[PDB]
């Protein structure tokens, strides 16, 4: 008897289909437009500080420690304003905003455009000019939830669905115009930061309008320049398809493993501090400008993570220096997000899969030569591996890196990889990281209600 | 106040996420390599028919109307056999098959995998053979589908969810080896063929396996013969992205006048024959002739529309033709697509899309010289223009056109084009065809339910 209505309400349901109203489709271009601003002015901001940060040298060129110290100084102080602010004014925009955006979109969570708007715009522009190892993405995330946000009440839209849209479309655009990525950003929402146990009505064509006009806006100024250039490299034949499989099986077990460091790394470093503001602070500027004399001094191992990587596929960099890069860049990716700083962790998470794909690669050209190999294939596998390791986005993890590269012929050994990586990390035994930060700051808002 | 406890059951589910059982995860490797198998044995075996079909000629290569008829005769008898079949043995075959997958994925719509399997893979074969304009997209969509449910009842596996994501994985992997693109066939499952009003769990990773089982077996078989094959085209500038979006508000004004069309020209061949089963096939028979001749003489205006799109796109050609090649190519999908013959409307609608762009290259070339524009960039970007603005499926209808084109640079005029398509084709009052044809295959199932 139940058929008779669920036909009957699916009738009047299809004939009316992806109808969204006017002012959600009006009100979805404006906060495009906005977060396509903020974020500009965000990557230009940093973009200044990182280059009066290496202007600074030429001041005292001649006194080797002396010369690092003060770099290691404005390196120090640029992190403790960020950390001092976020500690201070809103606390909610440690970490990298991702899991919080998560958390809005399933009514936990506040999200406060008057009060994390212009702390995490002038915080995370300062520990990402200082030379800290963070994703430049996940402060764009939150910049655009929050001013999806502030317009619904600065033009007092009314509804249960508008808050979802223009909160789904801010965190759209955000991810958008921060990696040059006008898919990506829908594939994020579509994906994994909509609510994957509850039916929501989240306007697709507003995150449509809102990414298009946020790209458009970060395309406007630095023209065609792209974050990450490589050629097209060479074809990937079919009876090498078992090499990605087996990168693939390296990156699912070692997903979990980085996942578990990194939430005992939250804890060992909350310890630490005990809760005090001002040892937050201090040992926010001692772990920033670690990352600050690594960004002076041997600069690989440091900064935002797109100079590193378009060198190591099909460049000349030994195997020596790469194993010493790639277990660098996990410890201080390991004291960058995981220390509570305004930041996101996903250029990072490309820069250690795209080191370790180089590594595999080098190892199979040499270990098989008989398919006569080229080792910088295997950067663009698994580029997009941790990702689908570790946050188990691999859809978007497969697009983003077909996204930036303009590289297709590899999207079979790509997507082989992709998979496997989340294969291997759910039979190990891991979870999702951006469903693991959520998880663990819902048990610690609820545990404080006694 | 009610979150006493649903912020306590949302903790428990977010640490438990992605936990996909091996059960299902090894049923859907079987089902996408079973897809990829039949779907490239679907190829061959319509390629072989295109073969002889064309080979025919050379026996009788003197006579005019005596090399036209037997042409006639046969492009006749080959789509009759697929209408005898189609309306004899299992009668939900008929029209394209995701609307019908997507009402059995509505647990509405029986699947019958011992009866819509051997008639759709010999039916669909004949009628495609035969040379009228069908997509060999749909046939092996339902193919896939079916295939998903029969490998659930061979190894009699239970489930609430594996019988969703079976069926999705399916109808995932025939799409997947219908193009050679491996993203658009999850982009079809996650954006548009899932219920897009109840709460369901396809799980994404078991789609995702089988996407990839069936492009492997896909490749494996056929060597490299690449679908549309252009190359790099000029960059579009951010000064002409307006075009782009006069395209786009061309193509949403006339996309729901396609989509009423179609629905029109489906009741007036369901009312010119009245149910008998003779009559039609023998409206079969006329309508698969009067379209083997356009594929003999003026072979534009006949076929799947692939051997077109080169020549369409960088490519010599005259707008006093190619207003007579859409006309045609309309009238010829309508009379194909919307008379119950098994072949999807995706093909013949990615042709009229590079047909109409390409009557606005040459328009806006001669009007903008300015702009220094090039003519064969406007097919591309109204190529994934016809599907945004009346399949209202505006993400697979770009990641596709980005599948089998492989031109990254015009990205953005690619989104914007199919989200100023959608946007003026809801404005104007019309529905999503896959989404109209469902609700009215279930009205007519309402209908006789008395």
């Amino acid at each position: 008897q139940a058929a008779r209505l669920r036909r009957r309400q699916l009738i009047r349901q299809l004939l009316e289909r992806d109808k969204t109203p006017l002012a959600i489709l009006f009100m979805a271009a404006v906060v495009g437009t906005l977060v396509g601003l903020a974020a500009v002015a965000f990557d230009k901001g940093v973009a200044w500080l990182q280059n009066q940060r290496m202007g600074a040298l030429v001041h005292t060129a001649d006194n080797y420690p002396l010369l690092l110290t003060v770099a290691f100084l404005c390196s120090a102080v640029l992190a403790m304003f960020g950390y001092f602010l976020v500690r201070k004014y809103a606390p909610e925009a440690g970490g990298s905003g991702i899991p919080e955006i998560e958390g809005a979109l399933e009514d936990q969570r506040p999200v406060r455009w008057w009060r994390v708007l212009p702390v995490k715009f002038f915080g995370g522009l300062g520990t990402l000019g200082g030379g800290m190892v963070l994703g430049r993405e996940g402060p764009t995330v939150q910049i655009g939830g929050n001013i999806g946000r502030m317009v619904l009440d600065i033009f007092r839209l009314k509804g249960d669905e508008a808050r979802h849209t223009l909160l789904a479309t801010g965190a759209a655009a955000g991810l958008a115009a921060a990696f040059n990525a006008p898919l990506a950003g829908i594939l994020f929402i579509i994906e994994e930061m909509r609510p994957q146990f509850r039916y929501t009505l989240i306007s697709i064509k507003a995150v449509f309008i809102g990414v298009i006009m946020s790209t458009i806006m970060y395309r406007i100024f630095n023209h065609e320049v792209a974050l990450i250039d490589v050629g097209k490299l060479s074809d990937a034949p079919l009876n090498t398809l078992w090499l990605y499989l087996i990168l693939g099986i390296i990156f699912g077990i070692f997903g979990p493993i980085f996942n578990k460091w990194v939430l005992g790394m939250q804890d060992l470093l909350h310890r630490v501090h005990g809760g005090n503001i001002t040892k937050w602070v201090l040992m926010g500027g001692a772990i920033g400008g670690l990352c600050g004399l690594l960004g002076f001094v041997a600069p690989a191992t440091s900064g935002g993570g797109f100079n590193l990587i378009p060198i190591a596929t099909a460049g000349n960099f030994s195997m020596g220096m790469l194993v010493f890069i790639f277990v660098a860049r996990v410890i201080t990716t390991l004291l960058c997000f995981s220390s509570g700083a305004p930041g996101g962790i996903f250029a990072p998470m490309l820069a250690l899969g795209t080191v370790l794909g180089t590594a595999f690669g080098m190892v199979a050209v040499e270990l098989f030569p008989q398919y006569h190999l080229e080792a910088g294939t295997f950067a663009i596998a698994g580029m997009g591996a941790l990702l689908a390791a570790s946050i188990r986005a691999p859809l978007t993890g497969i697009i983003l890196v077909l996204e930036m590269t303009d590289n297709y012929q590899l999207i079979l050994p790509m997507i082989i990889t992709g998979l496997g990586a989340t294969l291997l990390a759910q039979f190990t035994g891991g979870k999702p990281l951006y469903s693991a930060i959520l998880a663990r700051t819902l048990a610690k808002q609820e545990a404080e209600q006694l």
